[PDB]
RNA sequence: UCCAUGCGCAUGACG
RNA sequence: CGUCAUGCGCAUGGA
RNA sequence: UCCAUGCGCAUGACG
RNA sequence: CGUCAUGCGCAUGGA
């Protein structure tokens, strides 16, 4: 494995066992350097005939699979054992065993941490930093806060300090391993000065326990050889603002602020809690609606108002279906006022929606772009709904197709925000096509920003965040931060080893003590662990829904209430297991059909608390907040 | 942008580049004139194709936001770049950059000055008056003393004199900009004659470097067209005076003056220092109590004595809680004497408080007022406690409500005087309501006097400071001063340019030299910078509390003492982070829970000094007084 | 290969 | 500390 | 949007 | 120079 020159020197310290960081710009292929380090380290331990383990960590799974596909296996296919361990890829054999085998490991963070947790737990599954003789890391910039990498290294620190004490006062000290670290750039956070930046860097180094930053300040020429702009372009709104003010009047709601910002939203949520802490109507009820309206506003500000019509079409049609289901098996004053207030305008509002708008301006921009140019394309933005809107709206346009441009959307995987997620599989499909050329232009939130191999693209437009385009000042501040961190890197590199040691020791101790304080407060957190002290109520209608003991649990995750005395209440709904809804139409939960039972599960977001102590109403958004505990279900009971 | 006639001529000189002042009465809308000047100036620099910058300054933030909302943007929305820069409104991009962009600037004083300070500092953030080709100012009357406006212009002067010297003895001289200035009225201070007034005016002109005052002495008719009275209305006191004299007897305290004035208070404070310089009891202890009593007196003189009962209820109940906490985890001779001296009367004193009083007289006045009259209302006064008292007392009255009058209070924002402050947000809420009509009558200290848009109000009552009412001679003197400044304006306008120049040059030099003397003395001020030379003692009990080196710092603002040897002392209290209190009940500070630590912060007001040199006790009210310096905290230590 | 659930984390904007 | 948006990782269960 | 802290400034009354 | 009251501005930190 021949090593490029600029890679040679930067690696050189690590071959002496110095636990250093190694930062190199993208495109330099810092992986093959890592292989050189690992292979050399293994050969050194081979010469010593001792336990040579490397446990490489990447935060994302795709990185791990890529490393197992392309870089580590092909180079070390011959000599050593490898395994592309990950959470998703089922591995019949547990981790302690692969620690006893498979000298080399690709892996992913919280798998290792889970195993270490099991060591600290009574699972009897064990692993220690002791067992490894080396660790290798990627994207060290993540190692700042309560991140997984940081949690992994924090345990190692405490052991180091114990070992330092043991050295002075004891013959034996526990072994600890080397720690490499690779990053595209160390990063700088919350810096408006060089000094805060340097402190950040030192924090990172302490977290990694490293001896020094390392860069290539010598062979910059070959690097520049191999490694190689900001362009910037109604009555419907008012029609809706008028209704919002009408509803404030209907509600006596004082915003204290304007329409079309997060501040209005936050006040709406706070009023929603208070009205939930009141069990009143037109107060929480109307906060919910106004949240929808404000979202309609701020998407409208950036999006075709047709999409706001779509948003509220979805919303209000679901409202009709909820009330219609409620009718099956009446309507309140509030709901009638609001719903009719909408429907009286809905049709004309759509007529307004037809009328010509960042989107139109942008089209004028990007169509002009697609004449210059193999065609490649990228887009960024913030929301997942914006991506779909851009995709559909662009599809509707005849000009974009006429140019031959084909476009597809792209978002993450997580199950939040009320959007249809994208699977890992389908992401791979899309990027493979963007390499095939089926789609010329991607639409992405931040997935494409990193990890995914998107490259060779002329245009990278950012809408509201190698030609560069930035539609909508933020580039300037980023440039300033880049300059600031380069200067700080140089400063730290040129520092006294003694002062450097003193500085990092102090930061290490600070981190450890802060964790200990965290643990003290955390242990103090949960104290009650009560079986039944409460009542769950519908939050629109401050109505009794459940008690505390009638509840039960499954999977030690989900909470459901049998005892069909409860079942006499709710209503069921579904369109396209099924969904539960209130006698007032308030959404309650899902009919989880599992374990041979149609368990009526619910979600604590939508309910409100009343302690037996008569303590004030509370809203949590998650069960785990309260420390009280509910029983696990006994199928012998309810067996029937 | 068409310009009104009386505005036309007054502006005319400035279009020639003369750096003049422009004073116009309120209601003339002098902003649109400023726009005309700026736009014309920009168009002139456009014709020259040179750097056209305007940096408008207002002392208050609200003025800036108003200018960005209403006047500059709408008129110049099209051509030029604008930015409503302020301290509160977070601006991701720093100031030097907005100096490199955003041709037009609204701003606020000390932001600019901070940037200029950074230029003089090593921050590397830079800006100069050079960069700007124009400055615009509002409320120039502020530019008298060490005000921000004055500090800003003082730097410019020195550079001007250097440039004057450079002109005679050098080809190149540094560029300097025009300086406009707008004010409602120039103002006159400490004048009992025309001559002192004229000197004041000249001082203002020199500070602004202006060429001339400008007024409209020609188009007064249209002005008067667009621009358009003094009415004036017990045993409880004695009950308390008797106790005060009883306590003098208990203390051998000789006032040398009477009860119910600042003089008694000031002597009380001086005795408090001396008794702190004695470490004695019944001397500082009783000065504190008598300060409370005298405040009770002078509020009582103007306020319902129920509120004095409230004041001392608060005080003595807190005394009980302090001593009760002290008991947890005894009582002195002094405290028992004083407390029982109070409690023996407290109930009957309240009974007296029920008995009918400026307030009652005033009610008889203002109720009569509210029959004449859309209803609008204003009130002025001095204290913040008076506003609350008026609001609650008026609320309790049935007549004021019966008339339909609704009333709300209003005060500033600052965190001083032991009152609940009012946020900017809530001030906007109130004035918006006073425009809506929810509240008919405001109660205000001086906030309403200016800046805030309060208008169209028939009544403006002043209680102890377009019908005018003045409840309680001061109007006469104000009228005299107004006449005196109008005459002086006319005099200065009609003056020789040569003599005018000579006069202002001399004043400019005087100001500069005075600043240089200030800087010399200031540099001479701090000289010691010692780590630990002292001991901090409780001031009631002359007891050791801290040393000098055991102290540490955070934020380079706050001082806390870890080393729980200290922690063995104090006691904690809270009612409704938390508060620290003495083993004798003397208040010490706050348990600042920050950075993952429950740091026990303290306040130097409440402690007393003892140098290692054995120098006499000292009280400072602020840490910064002493030049000695304490270390910044090292979290590595105390990490645990 | 898809679906549902729970948990933890970071980033950005805001208050 | 709270809100929103975004992305990520882990652990359950099912088709 | 709220909270706590530090700093500087001006005004008025007084001594 | 000191005291009180009032108002303002800036800079930190947190929820
Ligand atoms: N010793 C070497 N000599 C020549 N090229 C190398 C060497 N090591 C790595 N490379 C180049 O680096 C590239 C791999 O970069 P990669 O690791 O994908 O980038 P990143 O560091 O962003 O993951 C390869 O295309 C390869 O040509
Ligand atoms: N050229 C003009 N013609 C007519 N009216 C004008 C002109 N310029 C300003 N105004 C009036 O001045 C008013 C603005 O005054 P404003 O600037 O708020 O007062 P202040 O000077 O106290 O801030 C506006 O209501 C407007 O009618
Ligand atoms: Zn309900
Ligand atoms: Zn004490």
């Amino acid at each position: 494995l021949q090593l490029r020159p600029y890679q040679m020197e930067v690696a050189q310290p690590a071959l002496d066992g110095k636990n250093i960081i190694i930062c190199l710009p993208t495109g330099s292929g810092k992986t093959r350097v890592a292989v050189y380090i690992t292979k050399d380290h293994l050969d050194k331990k081979k010469q010593a005939s001792e336990s040579g383990k490397v446990i490489v960590l990447v935060n994302k799974v795709m990185l791990a699979e890529q490393l197992f596909r392309k870089e580590f296996n092909p180079y070390l296919k011959k000599w050593y054992r490898i395994i592309g361990l990950s959470g998703d890829t089922q591995l019949k054999i547990s981790f302690p065993e692969v620690v006893k085998s498979y000298d080399v490991i690709i892996s992913t963070a919280q798998i290792l941490e889970n195993s270490l947790l099991n060591l600290e737990s009574g699972d009897d599954d064990g692993v220690q930093l002791s067992d490894f003789s080396l660790i290798i890391i990627d994207e060290c910039h993540h190692t700042n806060k309560e991140a997984v990498y940081n949690n992994i290294m924090r345990r190692y620190l405490k052991q180091k300090l114990r070992n330092n004490d043991l050295k002075k006062q004891n013959k034996p000290a526990i072994p600890l391993p080397q720690i490499l670290g690779l990053t595209a750039s160390p990063g700088v956070g919350a810096a408006k000065k060089q000094s805060e930046a340097e402190k950040h860097i030192l924090n990172i180094c302490a977290n990694l326990d490293a001896f020094t930053i390392k860069t290539v300040k010598e062979n910059l020429g070959q690097l520049k050889h191999q490694i190689k702009k900001f362009v910037i372009a109604n009555p419907f709104k008012e029609k809706l603002l008028e209704i919002m003010a009408s509803i404030q009047t209907y509600c006596q709601k004082s915003p204290m602020s304007d329409f079309g910002t997060q501040h209005y939203e936050q006040w709406a949520i706070q009023m929603e809690k208070k009205a939930a802490k009141d069990g009143n109507r037109k107060d929480r009820v109307c906060a919910e609606h106004l949240r929808k309206y404000n979202e309609a506003l701020q998407i409208n500000d950036t999006i075709r108002m047709i999409d706001a019509y779509s948003h509220l079409e979805t919303f209000y049609t679901d409202e009709k279906e909820k009330k219609f289901a409620v009718l099956n098996d009446k309507l309140d004053e509030t709901d009638e006022f609001l719903m009719n207030l909408f429907f009286d305008n809905k049709k004309m509002l759509k007529k307004l929606a037809e009328n010509p708008e960042k989107l139109i301006k942008l089209r004028n921009t990007i169509l002009e772009q697609f004449t210059r140019s193999s065609s490649r394309g990228i887009i960024f933005t913030k929301t997942r709904q914006s991506t779909y809107a851009l995709s559909q709206w662009i599809m509707e346009n005849a000009k974009f197709a006429e140019v031959g441009v084909k476009a597809h959307h792209l978002i993450g995987a997580g199950h939040s925000s009320e959007v249809k997620p994208m699977t890992q599989t389908e992401q791979k499909e899309v990027i493979s096509k963007f390499r095939t050329g089926e789609i010329n232009l991607l639409i992405a939130t931040t997935v494409a920003e990193e990890g995914l191999d998107i490259k060779e693209c002329n245009i990278v437009i950012r809408y509201g965040l190698s030609t560069y385009v930035l539609v909508t000042e933020r580039e300037i501040v980023n440039d300033f931060r880049e300059k600031m961190m380069y200067k700080a890197i140089n400063r730290v590199q040129n520092m006294k080893p003694e002062e450097y040691a003193h500085k990092i020791l102090e930061l290490q101790v600070q981190s450890i003590l802060e964790k200990k304080m965290k643990v003290k407060r955390s242990i103090a957190k949960q104290y009650n662990d009560n079986p039944s002290l409460i009542t769950l109520l519908c939050k629109n209608c401050s109505m009794l829904v459940c008690s505390g003991e009638n509840i039960h649990v499954i999977e030690k995750m989900h909470h459901v209430n049998m005892t069909p005395e409860f079942k006499g209440l709710y209503i069921v709904r579904e369109n396209k297991n099924g969904e539960i809804i209130c006698k007032c139409g308030q959404a309650w939960g899902t009919m989880m059909v599992h374990k041979g039972l149609d368990l009526p599960c619910l979600k604590i977001r939508n309910f409100v608390v009343n302690f037996k102590n008569n303590s004030p109403k509370k809203q949590y958004k998650k069960w785990v907040e309260l420390p009280i505990r509910f029983p696990d279900l006994d199928y012998s009971e309810y067996c029937l």
